[PDB]
């Protein structure tokens, strides 16, 4: 093995493209940790571009490029593409594949009421194809929320992000133990289905995380949204199952949608 | 004949695709002769992998390379896939493809009283389909359980697992007689479809191996399930009459099962 001795910052690169800077243009911000840029790739194509804010220490740098050496290990139409990286100058970039119509949940709010219930179940389907691919990878995510998704023009949903928790759309078993697996990304894939069937409703409207995290192991569930199949709500409650054992996997679910389309 | 003069390690890879160790990656233990893995293979597909205990005999590696072998020969829809071996390097591995819900008993005891008696009887009909393929092979199994069945999440059922003997699972005569046919694989599947309506209870209960082979010859057969279709329990009796030439083929128990779905 070559890299028994190895920089952290040289391994998180492993599975990225470098990418030479003067193949790259900036050209306006998006968003904005650091920011992001609509740009152009010299290979030319759109691209969205990550920065990392100035004055970051060598351990956010490692993080930063890590999410990009996470990224690269995937090759899925339902997963976010990685064109490459530029980590050898500054500022560094991650670069990844435009997607045109931006965060799941930032859309749908602004799309509100424009979606027949196929189009959005489609939505969840893509997203359900993602989430199989990644657990069969046996990558494990924490993190699975509409704001985590982008949409490109032909409505395809990709899974884009890669102790704080996001608690309104974490298990009751990774809340209180840190129990991480795929059945509590299952549980998040719920919630994002009542995020997609709301049309970006917040989970759990204004309740506080605290009043949350009391209300779930009280046995409380986010309640039917309006106009949503019974055969979808009834996936989401079995998505928040209690025990864990008793959600669907995501092979399970990627079946049940299927059969509903 | 070029290989009128062969190594035995040899001969064993016959029907194997020998892979590259660069094309494999553990990623964890998922049970444990030797331990078995859930990993990736590079071809990106998910698979089980099975090593073989430190230590090892010549022997021995000559059997567990040889049930790749055997493995190798087959290819139906009900009989478990072999991607292939690494035998040339250390640790030696055999790769196979991937079963999300894992051994058919084990799975029946987590989802006890799950199933609906159509979705049991379809698993039984794809064991069976399994084994009239094997018996059309001219293959005799010896060792056909639940615990060597695997199931994926479409709940489709592939036979995995390819003296000391199964004792509860094992014909009269071949308990007594060392006299093993298909027609003793066929006995043996009739207490698969009891450990199948069951959902996984041990045949012949708290008995011990020296009760069961006295029982079974004073005639004793186990009862009928709770819930088990008279027709279901009769072809378990037919399977299980002491003069094997009365005992159902395989090929007519696929019929007989088809009829009943």
């Amino acid at each position: 093995d070559p890299h028994t001795y190895e920089d952290p910052n040289q391994a998180v690169l492993k599975f990225t493209t470098e990418i030479h800077p003067s193949c790259v243009t900036r050209q306006k911000v998006i968003g904005a940790f650091g920011e992001v840029y609509k740009g152009m790739l010299k290979t030319e194509v759109p691209v969205a571009i990550k920065t990392l804010k100035a004055g970051y220490t060598e351990k956010q740098r490692v993080d930063f490029l890590g999410e990009a050496g996470i990224m690269g290990q995937f090759s899925h139409h339902n997963i976010i593409r990685l064109e490459g990286v530029i980590s050898k100058y500054k500022p560094m970039m991650i670069i990844t594949e435009y997607m045109e119509n931006g965060a799941l949940d930032k859309f749908l709010r602004e799309k509100d009421g424009e979606f027949s219930v196929l189009q959005l179940v489609g939505m969840l389907r893509g997203i359900a194809a993602g989430m199989k691919y990644l657990a069969n990878m046996n990558y494990v995510h924490r993190d699975l929320a509409a704001r985590n998704i982008l949409v490109n023009s032909n409505l395809v949903c990709k899974v884009s992000d890669f102790g704080k928790i996001p608690i309104r759309w974490t298990a009751p078993e990774a809340i209180s133990y840190r129990k991480f697996t795929s059945a509590s990304d299952v549980w998040s894939f719920g919630i994002v289905m009542w995020e997609v069937m709301t049309y970006g409703e917040r989970p759990y409207w204004e309740l506080s995380n605290h009043e949350v995290m009391k209300a779930i192991n009280d046995g409380f569930r986010l309640p039917t949204p309006m106009d949503c199949p019974s055969a979808i709500y009834q996936l989401m409650m079995q998505c928040w199952q209690q025990e864990r054992a008793r959600r669907p996997k995501f092979a399970d679910i990627v079946s049940i949608l299927d059969k509903l389309i």
